[PDB]
């Protein structure tokens, strides 16, 4: 259910509507703070308008969820938004199901847990915490 | 492009047809040789419906897109075959593009000339021979 609130805002960030989805778009501030120019980073680096851009973008990511699904789903919802605005929805589509479904267990519950907690004003961002 | 007629046989091989595509699906016939039944890798070994199938799919083919690209695109076509029939086709699209891609240029040239040799009639099958150069 969670998981499926993830897959829809890597699937549609580019439209989507609502508080939750808004509240993830925050996430974009720590990918801007951990690589800088998102633009370049997916032009130049990751090449994500080439054949393999998809590929390329999850292989890049695979290990770094379970170290910060905050910047997976940030770099998902982005590149989405990219290859959206690059008639490429199918991929969207692609990434949405598979990063989504490949958060571990523990990972997701904590990316819930300060969500929720940003949701009722008990944080100023979405943190990093583990709900012990 | 070569290269494209490639992608076009996998994104579409549910309902494609032309004399170069029902010559690509004999290529079938070197996957089931390879695995036997193709149902069972799909549904129980690589679960290809399941959220993960698209990535599970490409890493289990990987190993081959270097090396026997008959193969590759044989089970790369049957699977997109599959995904469109259960209602996945931005999956045959992702794959398509990716696997036509990933194979490299001297395989891409091999498959190719094989090919090129059975529209011909000058072989019975699909060969992986190599020309003088490449071999
Ligand atoms: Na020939």
């Amino acid at each position: 259910s969670f998981k499926l609130i993830l897959a829809e805002y890597i699937r549609h960030r580019n439209t989507i509507s609502g508080n939750i989805y808004s509240a993830l778009m925050t996430l974009d501030d720590l990918a801007i703070k951990q690589y800088g120019d998102i633009d370049l980073l997916f032009n130049e680096k990751l090449k994500v308008d080439s054949d393999s851009g998809l590929f390329d973008f999850v292989n890049f990511v695979k290990d770094m969820i379970c170290c910060d699904s905050r910047i997976v789903v940030a770099l998902s919802s982005l590149v989405s938004k990219h290859w959206e605005l690059t008639n490429k929805k199918y991929r969207c589509m692609a990434l949405a199901e598979h990063i989504s479904d490949s958060i571990p267990i523990s990972e997701l519950s904590r990316l819930r847990y300060n969500l929720s907690k940003y949701l009722r004003g008990h944080t100023e961002s979405i943190e990093d915490k583990f709900d012990y």
